[PDB]
DNA sequence: GGAATCGAATCGCCGC
RNA sequence: GCGGCGAU
DNA sequence: TCGATTCC
């Protein structure tokens, strides 16, 4: 109810504190200091308002218990409630005679769960309905206990395998009513199949539900210090009542956590001065001594950060500080267009005017449900991104602080940042421009080609596309509202950003001062890095590591290989077979048709396999996907949209064709990028052996403990992969879920994506240092595997990003160094089981320097 | 040991 | 944690 | 499905 406004003293500190004002005015003067510290003061003020609205929305809907300010008392109140749940259960079982009316209802539910539900529904009722009456409150337990007892029967006993199917569609429902409707329809379906044992739920009558709840107030008073009973007008049977007795003592305890957590969530804005350079682990970026100091590495534990406190990494610190020094400004011309069309369209480039059936309906019904969520989810940030773009639009320059994740990828810290979407990327441009010149004009035109989606042809055709559309770009730049052509492109606002700079070179010639960031994007960075480590010529050429006759499309290379076997499987290959198969649930044994590869191939050839069929499987390979994961991709990306849109008449049995294509895609991808597949296998074996508590069964003692996986990037950034799992969790059907060990599978399921993402972070960090010290490059646009600068320095960043990768993998065998880190950490019995280093192929890294389409 | 079973990237914002 | 969006 | 991991 009452929240401490924490802004009075500590939010007044950051402006009025001496030392933060001292070191910042010494660099940029007092007046930039007074604005920067007031802007950081504002950022905390917009964030305390962010909490209080969310807290006030939670109390309106009765959602006060799932905040992290109500958690730390709740996590210490359940261990006493469970005892008094048992203690009442142990008081009457020894007494002979009848049960008290509610004893039987309390037993069907897990004694930890009933502890929770009596807590939350009482705070839900009092903070929303303002009524202390037991008739509303004792029913609040009793209705929701009956909800969890009846519908948790599905999750508990008769459908533990079938719940895993219906769990996802229950999660996609939002709100207690919608999850209740779905759980009602599910239960009625199973009783038609006779799944839950055939007994339909006999609903508790009203007088039962109140009796269930008047229990759970009484065990709360004896168990915990929360709520102490109060009796009203005793002796008058007309006026005999008892308050809910919710303790104001504990309401203060959530307020000292509501107020404390409201000061630690700031809405991070950009910087009007260059951000404070990183000299240590905390403190910089933003200049003030705030309640939330920026961390150099965004770790999930404070211990994980403290290992970084002493490690000597001069080149990591150099690379972040150079990146922070890039002066950005808001593209005023792009913002003028964006300020107009967003007032008319929810997404300004969305709908431009231009020239077994029950499960298909249910798929279409869920489509508008998700798109209604999607439309609300995309418009609220677009309004915010426009506000932040409009706020700093008149500033001569703004700056973005930078820190890193726990693997070493570089992230801008402000919520408005160059790392956002196309509109935000188009709304931002560099401030320190140069005369564009001949080379800058050429690379500006190339940057224009990639904004329009023309990135699959060589540079002369990319140059040619811009020149043929000269009158289209000029008419778009002269008036962007009379010509929608820029909005039709792949990157619309960034293309319009190119359109104005192209117009400036047309008006002012090659002496035009241009500061547009010209991005260069690595094709598939993980596969690019994996092929470079093991020197795969065939894999490297597929992601343009090598000079090729044209741009190489790794999605279409796989699709060509799939269509090769598809036409081979149309001539030879298995015929259709009849196989006996049983559904495990009904037990019924049926004799269905299993299509041979001959009939399966002719189905796919009727559909037509292009790079759209195999795109997602290649993209998710570096994330760990393999032949099984491709099957649900093929069914979701290709097969089901075909059936819904009139095609799929070939796909008589969709799950058979999805697993057939997944077999073919994996056969093609794992044979095209060989070094990628082998490298993730080696890393997975390493994290598997490191994360075992390997012990002898007879002695029972662990010879070697669970061990985390750790490596060092060639830049000098160290990484610690330590996924940790909790001991016990509780899951409620209608309501929300409530020491540690090493989560061994997450260690295996993360080692190869995190390592190659750590590798492209060191590649990025070495690139911005090499471009800034060997060349004069001072402005940087950095999206993980994307490299951007002003057009005059574009040719050097083009040359520098190739130089660092060539030098790094020539100077560092990052796989063999990774072996040297963990090898002394192995148990004997695992040492024989560790596979050897994957071999080195015939690729020469010096070819990368002349690779036109690596971009990185 | 042996079924019984489980499982098949990071980061941000918003909402429950 | 779950639902949705965006970035790689 | 194919392998690990997990309770037993
Ligand atoms: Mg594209």
């Amino acid at each position: 109810m009452n929240t401490i406004n924490i802004a009075k003293n500590d939010f007044s500190d950051i402006e009025l504190a001496a030392i933060p004002f001292n070191t910042l005015a010494d660099h940029y003067g007092e007046r930039l200091a007074r604005e920067q510290l007031a802007l950081e003061h504002e950022s905390y003020e917009m964030g305390e308002a962010r909490f209080r609205k969310m807290f006030e929305r939670q109390l309106k809907a009765g959602e006060v218990a799932d905040n992290a300010a109500a958690k730390p008392l709740i996590t210490t109140l359940l261990p006493k409630m469970i005892a008094r749940i048992n203690d009442w259960f142990e008081e009457v079982k020894a007494k002979r005679g009848k049960r008290p009316t509610a004893f039987q209802f309390l037993q069907e539910i897990k004694p930890e769960a009933v502890a929770y539900i009596t807590i939350k529904t009482t705070l839900a009722c009092l903070t929303s309905a303002d009524n202390t009456t037991v008739q509303a409150v004792a029913s609040a337990i009793g209705r929701a206990i009956e909800d969890e007892a009846r519908f948790g029967r599905i999750r508990d006993l008769e459908a533990k395998h079938f719940k895993k199917n219906v769990e996802e569609q229950l999660n996609k429902r939002v709100g207690h009513v919608y999850k209740k409707a779905f759980m009602q329809v599910v239960e009625a379906d199973m009783l038609s199949k006779g799944l839950l044992g055939g007994e339909a739920w006999s609903s508790w009558h009203k007088e039962d539900s109140i009796h269930v709840g008047v229990r759970c107030i009484e065990m709360l008073i004896e168990s915990t210090g929360m709520v102490s009973l109060h009796r009203q007008n005793a002796g008058v049977v007309g006026q005999d009542s008892e308050t809910i007795e919710l303790a104001p003592e504990y309401a203060e305890a959530i307020a000292t956590r509501a107020g404390a957590l409201a000061g630690i969530s700031p809405m991070f804005q950009p910087c009007v001065v260059p951000p404070k350079p990183w000299t240590g682990i905390t403190g910089g970026g933003y200049w003030a001594n705030g309640r939330r100091p920026l961390a150099l590495v965004r770790t999930h534990s404070k211990k994980a950060l403290m290992r970084y406190e002493d490690v000597y990494m001069p080149e990591v610190y150099k690379a972040i500080n150079i990146a922070q020094n890039t002066a950005w400004k808001i593209n005023k011309k792009v913002l003028a267009v964006a300020n107009v069309i967003t007032k008319w369209k929810h997404c300004p480039v969305e709908d431009i005017p231009a020239i077994e059936a029950l499960t298909a309906w249910k798929r279409a019904a869920a489509a508008v449900y998700r798109k209604d969520k999607a439309r609300k989810s995309r418009r609220i940030s677009l309004e915010f991104m426009l506000e932040q773009a409009n706020k700093f639009a008149n500033h001569k320059a703004i700056w973005f602080p930078y820190n890193m994740d726990w693997r070493g990828r570089v992230y801008a810290v402000s919520m408005f940042n160059p790392q956002g979407n196309d509109m935000t990327k188009g709304l931002l441009t560099l401030a320190k421009g140069k005369p564009i010149g001949k080379e800058g004009y050429y690379w500006l035109k190339i940057h224009g080609a990639n904004c329009a989606g023309v990135d699959k042809v060589p540079f002369p055709e990319r140059i040619k596309f811009i020149e043929e559309n000269h009158e289209n770009i000029m008419a778009c730049a002269k008036s962007p509202l009379e010509n929608t052509w820029w909005a039709e492109q792949d990157s619309p606002f960034c293309f319009l950003a190119f359109c104005f700079e192209y117009a400036g070179v047309q008006h002012h010639g090659l002496s035009y001062n241009c500061s547009l960031p010209l991005a260069f994007d690595g094709s598939c960075s993980g596969i690019q890095h994996f092929s470079a480590m093991l020197r795969d010529e065939v894999g490297g050429r597929a992601v343009n590591l090598l000079p090729s006759e044209t741009v190489q499309d790794i999605y279409g290379i796989v699709a060509k290989k799939v269509n090769e076997i598809l036409q081979a499987d149309a001539i030879n290959g298995t015929d259709n077979e009849v196989v006996t198969v049983t559904d495990e649930n009904t037990g019924e044994i049926s004799e269905k048709v299993k299509l041979g590869t001959k009939a399966l191939a002719g189905q796919w050839l009727a559909y037509g396999v292009t790079r759209s069929v195999t795109k997602r499987s290649v993209m998710t390979l570096a994330y760990g996907s393999k032949e099984f994961g491709f099957r649900q991709q093929v069914l979701e990306d290709t097969i089901q949209p075909a059936i819904d849109s009139g095609k799929g008449l070939m796909f008589t049995q969709p799950n058979q064709a999805a697993g057939y294509m997944a077999k073919l895609i994996w056969e093609s991808v794992s044979v095209t990028v060989v070094a990628a597949v082998e490298a993730m296998n080696w890393l997975k074996s390493a994290a598997k052996l490191l994360a075992a508590e390997v012990k002898d069964k007879k002695t029972g003692e662990i010879l070697r403990k669970r061990c985390a996986v750790h490596w060092v990037t060639p830049d000098g950034f160290p990484v610690w992969q330590e996924y940790k799992k909790p001991i016990q969790t509780r899951l409620n059907l209608m309501f929300l879920g409530q020491d540690s060990e090493i989560d061994a599978h997450k260690q295996e399921s993360g080692i190869a994506p995190n390592f190659v993402h750590s590798q492209d972070g060191s590649h990025l960090r070495k690139t911005v240092v090499w471009a800034h010290e060997k060349y004069g490059i001072e402005s940087f646009a950095l999206i993980h595997d994307s490299f951007g600068t002003i057009p005059a320095d574009a040719a050097n960043l083009f040359k520098a990003v190739r130089e660092t990768m060539v030098d790094t993998y020539e100077s560092c065998d990052v796989l063999a160094d990774f072996y040297d880190q963990f090898a002394d950490q192995l148990h004997e019995s695992q040492l024989d089981k560790m596979p050897a280093l994957p071999a080195k192929g015939n690729l020469n890294l010096r070819d990368i320097l002349e690779s036109d389409f690596a971009f990185a």
